[PDB]
């Protein structure tokens, strides 16, 4: 699973976009970073 090959150089450097959606779906109060910008 997750056999992505969105490797830049000969591709866009917006490797953030993917997670920026997948993480929302797999929400967890963003505790994974615990510094998202809303830790009360």
């Amino acid at each position: 699973d997750a056999e992505f090959r969105h490797d830049s150089g000969y591709e866009v450097h917006h490797q953030k976009l993917v997670f920026f959606a997948e993480d929302v779906g797999s929400n967890k109060g963003a505790i994974i970073g615990l510094m998202v910008g809303g830790v009360v």
